């Protein structure tokens, strides 16, 4: 069916985000001379989930008998990612191997962590039983709370945080230096449709009415991808919430080299950024969707993203609850920034990276499922491998096109997340006056 693939083949990548920039870089390194990346926004896109001052990176090797094929595939992805965060000149400056603490504050949450995360892992964890145990994982003055009911485990090596925003910019800069062409801005990079001829994809149409033709088209537009192809319910666009506190110029100096602290039913925080000294808190919960009528499925819903630099008041309150337990000296500080951030979950929260069975010139690379950002250095290599029909066996069948898994999908499934109301929430039920008002009157 499709044209024969070579490095002279014209390629279009839809979406210059986390995975799109990685893909552009890897295709350039592999000697693909004719690559064009389309995005409605210039890098770093304000709607990219990767456009964040930090994200968590973690890699765990799994014991024999404690893996299933899905978790083994995940460890294959993170193994490669870890190696590259420590080595690849484009990414290495942006990885901080400070460690990672996973915790919960009820016996049920703590048991879940023990069974799913700790017992299966070859990692040698340090157990944290008391408030003092938690506080001693960071410099004096940083963790001050009583951690009521908390127990957790510290993973020192092979985990930490990444400066996702700077690493994405780094990848973009290097892909463009190596000759990739970026068309970024609206309407010129805002893709509204895939373009088909003879039952295959021949490129993309942007909002200005231009048709961009290529021999292969890669769809890597994060949550926005769901509007450009019928994924047969394989994607659920879903939002999480983040806010920032501005640290002062003396107090900030203690907050350095910090392991990530994560309570699976409350949230996490990462150390203040180097440029604005802003400390980011994510309140953990199963996610917000924005459920509107599915234009192609009568009587059914489909979640549609929208951008906003505020968060619901209830999400701010959850963030402050996390701070009260951990850093109560910060819990009443004004927010300096907040936003909603969109990803898309597959039914099993494995990635979806495959050639389309009906349209072989289309490659989809979607379904970050809440753990795509840590894949940045290497995900473009896996995506390029799939383009070249050689995605490795340890991942190919896990991340395949799999519409059978999403028949009668329950959009309100909590998909192994916890916190907040312990249910999927709907932005259509959030009042207009129910948001933070940062920077307003
Ligand atoms: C709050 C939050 C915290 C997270 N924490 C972590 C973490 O700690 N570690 C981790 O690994 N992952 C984390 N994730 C998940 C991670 O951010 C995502 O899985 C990953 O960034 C997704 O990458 P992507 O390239 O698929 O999407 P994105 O990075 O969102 O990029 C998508 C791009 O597509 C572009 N686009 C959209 N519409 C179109 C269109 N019509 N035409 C062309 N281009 C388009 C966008 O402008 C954007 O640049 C988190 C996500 C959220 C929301």
């Amino acid at each position: 069916a499709p044209s024969i693939l070579s490095t002279e083949s014209s390629i279009i990548v839809i979406g210059a985000g986390t995975w799109g920039c990685s893909t552009a870089l890897h295709l350039a390194r592999r000697g693909y001379k004719d690559v064009t990346v389309l995005d409605p926004h210039p890098v770093p896109s304000p709607i990219a989930a990767g456009n964040d001052i930090n994200k968590i990176m973690e890699h765990s090797e799994l014991k024999d008998g404690s893996s299933d094929p899905r978790s083994a595939a995940f460890s294959t992805f993170t193994r490669a990612a870890l190696k590259a965060w420590k080595t690849d000149p484009v990414f290495q400056p942006y990885f901080h191997e400070t460690g990672f603490i996973i915790s919960g504050h009820t016996p049920a949450l703590i048991d879940h962590i023990r069974k799913d995360e700790v017992e299966p892992s070859e990692t040698n964890f340090v157990k944290l039983e008391t408030a003092e145990d938690f506080r001693r994982t960071m410099p004096p003055g940083v963790l001050t709370g009583d951690f009521p009911g908390w127990k957790g485990w510290l993973h020192k090596s092979g985990a930490g945080w990444i400066h996702a925003k700077k690493a994405m910019i780094s990848a973009f800069n290097e892909a463009k230096r190596l000759g990739v062409r970026f068309v970024t801005g609206s309407p010129e990079g805002n893709v509204v449709s895939l373009v088909y001829e003879d039952g295959d994809v021949v490129g993309a149409r942007t909002a200005d009415g231009r048709v961009h033709k290529a021999h292969r088209t890669i769809l890597s537009a994060g949550a926005g991808s769901d509007s450009l192809l019928d994924f047969k319910k394989q994607l659920r666009p879903t939002a999480w919430t983040l806010c920032h506190i501005q640290m002062g110029p003396e107090e900030v100096k203690q907050y350095r080299n910090l392991p990530v602290l994560f309570n699976i039913a409350k949230g996490f925080f990462m150390e203040p950024d180097e440029d604005k000294h802003e400390l980011k808190i994510c309140d953990e919960h199963p996610g917000y969707c924005n459920f509107l009528p599915d234009p192609n499925r009568p009587g059914q819903e489909k979640s549609v993203p929208f951008a906003k630099h505020q968060i619901p008041l209830e999400a701010e309150a959850r963030a402050r609850d996390f701070l009260h337990d951990t850093m109560p000296h910060l819990a009443d500080r004004p927010l300096s920034f907040a936003r909603i951030c969109w990803d898309a979950d597959t039914p099993d929260r494995a990635f979806l990276i495959d050639r389309h069975p009906e349209h072989p010139s289309l490659l989809v690379a979607v379904g970050g499922s809440g753990n795509g950002a840590m894949q940045m250095p290497t995900i473009g290599g896996f995506i390029a491998d799939a383009l070249e029909s050689k995605l490795q066996k340890e991942v190919k069948d896990i991340v395949r096109w799999r519409p059978e898994t999403a028949v009668d999908r329950d959009w309100r499934a909590t998909q192994n997340r916890f916190g907040g109301p312990d249910r999927i929430m709907d932005f259509q039920q959030v009042g207009e006056d129910q948001w933070t008002k940062i920077g307003e009157s």
